[PDB]
């Protein structure tokens, strides 16, 4: 369905990059192929490839630039604005992508990465804005090299990391990598403590676009953590690239308060997510509890990270299959929907090379993703935490509001929705985002009926 019909230029409609750093953006575009793209008003230093939809180059001057994009095919055309903010901020919308950890663990290969990029090109995800392809732990060897450089495991990446980066950038993808603020990662292979500048330089030379920085084997002290993250954050900013800094100390030291100060763009708020509803240790519902009161700390350029998506894993995993039950599809959809409402990173953890329709139905929901990528970048408020359900509210950039009603229990639940449910709610026009259709219930409100584990998401104006 993504590759049928008139073109449609999908979010994000706003992108940020540091000045004088490499710039790369594939324009996510639904519609029948082939498509041809046009851009009017691209800033100095950027060029569009009209046949591939990739904007590439480098803008030296700080600024906000409004580019008009057009995509055309045999059935018609779509015209849309791209706001390019060349500035002090990255991730003006939440990062979307895939991470190697939740399914593959230490079974990384160059083959997996290139095949994952190819799948995303061909399966719809790239055209819905999934861009970051992130290497997690175990790409490197256990010991630092005798020359003081971190060693790529060349049984896994026999042409090195840059080869993968190059391949990914050819298709508009971003490369993520992983290290740890200690001598050893969570997995026991080489970390970066004390070598931040030399590792950041290497990362940059390989074309890395994102660093996840873990905290295993580091001392628990909050000041010690802050200093260690600051070292790496400054090292990343001293390179010639815009590198996303993903902070990963499991929320233990309230990173939402200090992560932006040490140069982070996203920060883990909890321990590691499991493929389970409610307690590879934290359940989906436990993570919601943690993240709910943190909505004031998120905004364009800095997001609360409730960890990687477990949509589509169904218990099957070489990293978290041990301590994980598998969820219902209802529960997976509620998981994705809530990650979208919370302006969370949408980093898939399943094997995107092969997906069932039920998984595709969730991860390719353009409307939920559109909520996630709303340029206001407000993390939804959990307006009401009742005994059996939640009501969450996300103001959107056209003045509408997204409302999510979630059933947290294993029996059916009724949730009354009316104009006093949350501040400033209008119900004259209500769109059901999971069904993709207008709701024909009363403008004075109605009872939402939720099956066990079900979330309903409405856009309300």
């Amino acid at each position: 369905a993504i590759f049928e019909g008139k073109p449609c230029i999908n979010p994000p409609h706003v992108v940020g990059n540091y000045p004088a750093t490499p710039f790369l953006f594939y324009i996510p575009t639904s519609g029948e192929r082939p498509i041809k793209w046009h851009a009017e008003n691209l800033p100095k230093g950027l060029k569009l490839d009209k046949e591939t939809g990739i904007i590439k180059g480098k803008v030296v001057e700080k600024g906000t630039y409004k580019v008009m994009l057009k995509a055309e095919n045999a059935l018609g055309t779509d015209t849309q604005e791209l706001l390019i903010n060349i500035g002090d901020e990255l991730l003006l919308t939440p990062p979307m992508g895939w991470n190697s950890w939740n399914t593959f663990g230490r079974h990384l290969t160059e083959e997996l990465l290139l095949q994952t990029a190819d799948a995303m090109v061909e399966n719809g995800m790239r055209d819905l804005g999934y861009a970051y392809i992130n290497i997690d732990d175990f790409w490197q060897l256990p010991e630092r090299g005798a020359d003081g450089h971190i060693q790529i495991d060349k049984t896994k990446f026999p042409r090195g990391i840059k080869y993968v980066a190059d391949y990914l950038h050819e298709r508009g993808f971003k490369l993520g990598i992983y290290s740890d603020a200690a001598d050893k990662t969570c997995g026991g292979v080489c970390g970066s403590y004390g070598y931040e500048e030399i590792d950041a330089r290497d990362f940059a030379s390989w074309g890395v676009d994102l660093l996840k920085y873990d905290y295993c084997n580091a001392p628990a002290g909050r000041v010690e953590a802050m200093e260690r993250y600051e070292k790496m954050g400054r090292a990343l900013r001293a390179t010639d690239r815009s590198i996303v800094f993903s902070i990963c100390e499991w929320g233990q030291r309230e990173p939402w308060k200090w992560a932006k100060k040490v140069g982070g763009h996203l920060w883990r708020v909890s321990g590691d997510i499991g493929d389970l509803w409610n307690r590879g240790l934290r359940g989906i519902l436990n993570i919601l509890e943690i993240n709910a009161p943190l909505s004031e700390y998120a905004r364009p350029g800095g997001w609360n990270d409730p960890d990687m998506l477990v949509v589509g894993i169904g218990g099957k995993s070489k990293s978290i299959g041990y301590e994980s039950e598998g969820c219902t599809n209802e529960q997976y959809q509620s998981h994705f929907a809530l990650w979208c409402m919370m302006a969370s990173p949408l980093l898939c953890g399943n094997d995107v090379r092969q997906m069932n329709d039920s998984t595709l139905q969730i991860l390719l929901n353009k409307d939920l993703i559109a909520i996630n990528q709303d340029p206001l970048g407000i993390q939804a408020e959990r307006a009401i935490r009742a005994d059996h359900y939640d009501v969450w509210v996300k103001p959107l950039s056209d003045g509408s509001k997204a409302i999510a009603c979630l059933n947290r229990i294993s029996g059916p639940v009724d949730v009354e929705l009316n104009v006093k449910t949350v501040e400033g709610l209008s119900l004259d026009r209500v769109y059901d985002v999971i069904e993709g259709s207008l709701v024909a219930e009363a403008s004075t409100g109605w009872v939402v009926k939720l099956a066990p584990g079900e979330c309903k998401v409405f856009i309300c104006k």
